[PDB]
Parts: structure tokens; sequence; C-alpha cells
């Protein structure tokens, strides 16, 4: 099982964006699966994560009405899709996944993760 992601890349601020990470085979289908972001010397902050069985999702307080998740089942894909792009959004995004759901509490700490995509860069600059 492997989760790969795409999407990265240059975007000016105030544009958007839509990040993918697609499971292999049918991993995780009915489970969760979160976003993270690493900022230059930072350690690993959630961004959003999504309960597969049901749909809902959860977020952090800055991308909150910003960022979204969008599930494309036939491609066992998750997207993260950000507006309004702020230069301080610039960052490693990484996808990752656990088995079994997330919750109001939990969704935030990456060690509930044992899955992680590889990384993408996303850069904000006008």
């Amino acid at each position: 099982v492997q989760l790969v992601e795409s999407g990265g890349g240059l975007v000016q601020a105030g544009g958007s964006l839509r990040l993918s990470c697609a499971a292999s085979g049918r991993s995780f289908s009915r489970d969760a699966m979160g976003w993270f972001r690493q900022a230059p010397g930072k350690e690993r902050d959630v961004v959003a994560a999504i309960n597969l069985n049901g749909g809902r999702t959860y977020s952090a307080d800055s991308v909150k009405g910003r960022f979204t998740i969008s599930r494309d089942n036939d491609k066992n894909t998750v997207y993260l899709q950000m507006s309004n792009l702020k230069p301080e959004d610039t960052a490693v995004y990484y996808c990752a996944a656990r088995e079994g759901d997330v919750g109001l509490v939990s969704y935030k700490r990456s060690s509930n993760y044992p899955y992680w995509g590889q990384g993408t860069q996303v850069t904000v600059s006008s």
C-alpha cells in the first residue's frame, strides 16, 4: 500500500490549488485520511481530515471556510481544495491515512496515522 500525492507547485497569493492523494487499490476507502503540512523549520501540523465512513471532515482553524476535501471513489483518491492562498500556506503537504475513524480530537495528531505519502511542496508566491 502506498499513498501518492500530486498537485504541488507554485501558486499566486489569493489563488487556489487542488492536491490529490491516491491510495493503492481500495486502501482506506472507508477509513480516515488527512492532510498535514510542514512549513520551513517546523514540525508537521494538521490541515484537514475526513472520515471516509460518512464523509465528515475536520479542519485546522487556519483553513476553516478555505480548505475543503473531496473524494473520487472510482480512483480511490481524495483531494484537498485550498483557496485564498496566503504566503504563510507555503509548506510541504503530506497526506496520511489510518485504519479506523478520526474525530474532532484525534484527527489532529500526526502519530495517529501510520501511512504517509511522499509529501508535495506548495509554494505561494505572487
